[PDB]
């Protein structure tokens, strides 16, 4: 059970803990935070205890012990070895895409298809999937799902039997994977409903709702 | 900086749960069992559904189906709106092939200023150049998906702003400026990369068991 809108609003905390630190704050109370990320201090109270990080009432959490906890929960700290199993439209508009940041590193790029296999790719060369067994193990964690829906549970099965431990799945379908491989199914179709939303109501903010 | 308005994606994650739901042939259910799938508080549910007009009475609970009508009507879903994609590279190419989009959201216009794209045929239609775009988008096209490289993404919204969109689902790494009259939405791909490294690291986050 992954809390989406609370790890969402943790990464939050976060990028204020890092600009309140930059801007030289030793503690923070959840008034502050609170008032930082637009959210209740009484919510930012609940979401760091929720995820274990107690407070220091009438003192405040300390900036840079809360940001290494938050850091460390949300595995922030580490280097991940990612790659991506098909190397199509999507696939290919990855791998050259610079939001993937420090702790989330490709190491690995496959596809089916040996037009694309040998392929040089923005650091790396594009592997024949039939090689993930001598690939992942020991170097990659997570793949970036990105082949066709009628071959992404085959593809799914590959990479657990690589030893994959995690899926960020792109394909539109459900894979069935054993419970130890981690899987996050993403769209945009949120995204479009929310502008649906907005568009509807212009002017509609949620602090309406008290 | 701030956390991103919330409330909606509420009603959409409960229209999610709801389509689930009724896939599983449920026919009721309640705030207490929408808010445990929802992982939100029974009293956060009722509080949601009761602002927008769908709570009936304490205890009543709901009925699958009906409430999913009123979310979808509240989210204007139950309305056909024009879409169109600028920038029809590979991810623009991508998304213009994507079967998930529903009846919703119907694709009316494909665009680029690539000679060489310009021309070519897609699912429903053909690459028009953007320079179009005046003549395409009024009373046709609401949304655009912004899918051009980071340099180019202010100057497509300005040129999407001046044809007469509405609003813009924009997945260049970049925040555009355009009037408050048009809403836009960043999309981030990658967003779910840290609740795989969160679940990853804890496989069995607040189970009943976790050990
Ligand atoms: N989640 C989203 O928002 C979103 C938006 C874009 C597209 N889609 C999905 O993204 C996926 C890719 O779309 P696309 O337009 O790039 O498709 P594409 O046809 O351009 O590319 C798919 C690639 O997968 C490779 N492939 C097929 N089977 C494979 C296997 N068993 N192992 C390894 N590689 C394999 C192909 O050779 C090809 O290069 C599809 O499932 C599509 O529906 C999702
Ligand atoms: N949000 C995400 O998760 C995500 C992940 C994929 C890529 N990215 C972004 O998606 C965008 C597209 O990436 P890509 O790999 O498909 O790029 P690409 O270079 O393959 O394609 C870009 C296309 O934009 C067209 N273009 C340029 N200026 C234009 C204009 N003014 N009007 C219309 N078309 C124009 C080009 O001719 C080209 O066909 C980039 O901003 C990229 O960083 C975002
Ligand atoms: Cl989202």
């Amino acid at each position: 059970k992954v809390p989406e809108a609370a790890i969402s609003r943790l990464i939050t905390y976060l990028r204020i803990l890092e600009e309140l630190e930059a801007q030289g704050v030793h503690r923070t109370s959840s008034e502050q935070l609170g008032g930082l990320a637009q959210v209740t201090a009484f919510q930012v109270r609940k979401d760091l205890s929720y995820f274990g990080s107690y407070g220091t009432r009438g003192v405040g959490y300390t900036v840079p012990v809360l940001k290494r906890e938050l850091r460390h929960i949300l595995g922030l700290n580490r280097k991940w070895g990612l790659c991506i199993v098909g190397m199509g439209r999507l696939g290919s508009a990855l791998a050259d895409y610079p939001g993937f940041g420090e702790s989330f590193e490709l190491r690995g790029f496959f596809d089916v298809d040996p037009e694309k296999v040998g392929r040089p790719v923005r650091g790396g060369v594009i592997e024949h999937v039939d090689l993930l067994p001598q690939r992942v193990p020991g170097r990659i964690e997570i793949a970036l799902l990105t082949v066709p829906r009628e071959a992404a549970q085959k593809a799914a099965d590959l990479l657990v039997a690589a030893g994959i431990k995690g899926i960020l799945n792109f394909a539109p379908v459900v894979l069935e994977v054993p419970k130890e491989v981690a899987v996050e199914n993403v769209d945009f179709l949120a995204g479009l409903t929310r502008l649906s939303f907005a568009i509807l109501n212009p002017k509609w903010r949620e602090e309406m709702m008290g």
